DNA sequence: CTTTAGCCGCTAAAA
DNA sequence: ATTTAGCGGCTAAAAG
């Protein structure tokens, strides 16, 4: 250990939260995002993307933990755009009939920033 | 040491090339198993059969832009394909032009084009 | 050493 | 038992 968690990883036996979590343990180890990065043999924006995960805004998380999203990209996305617009992206999440979709939340930033 | 456990597992590792995967789907066509069959020994989908099974067999030029890393989107490869069995030339003409920036977008553009 | 833009893998549902 | 439609992983390049 960790070699058990690189290699489950590196035969994709593992889910998104569960590499965020192998992420948060190697931080708190001292290791830097980038050497995280090669020593599972992913890039930068891999380890960007799965530590999102680990301090997610309660709305963002609740949609996540849901089913509601389950795409990491558009987590990041939309934690990206709440870090700027938190009162519209909760208002926006807060219709449950609204779609949530690469495009939707394309039109969403578009919508705010704007 | 069986083929179709070693595929799964150099699936799941992601270390076979798309030829790989064909090449391993010809072998249980050529063993009398069905193309659904396949899918669900591998534990993928009947899809993906048909994108791999479609590079057993390129035409010649969509064969030359694949192999020589001028295409490398087996989605884009499969489009091309289905374009070409309706409307050959056009899509060989389309391809002999080397300068051709080579997407989905633009592949669906020349659909579109073609489609009319 | 995090963001945007985007290719590409894949399969759900459709044709 | 193909094709279209489009979601979702992972990242090069652009931004910081």
């Amino acid at each position: 250990e960790a070699d058990q968690v690189i290699e489950n990883l590196q035969r994709n036996e593992l889910t998104p939260r569960e590499i965020a979590d192998f992420i948060g343990r190697e931080l708190a180890k001292g290791k830097k995002k980038g050497d995280i990065a090669k020593e599972i043999g992913k890039s930068p924006a891999f380890i960007t993307q799965h530590v999102t995960l680990l301090d997610l805004p309660e709305k963002i998380a609740d949609a996540f933990n849901t089913g509601r999203v389950r795409d990491v990209t558009v987590v990041n996305e939309l934690v990206t755009a709440f870090k700027k617009r938190p009162e519209e992206v909760e208002a926006w999440l807060d219709d449950d009939t609204q779609e949530i979709t690469r495009g939707t939340v394309k039109l969403l930033r578009e919508f705010l920033d704007e």
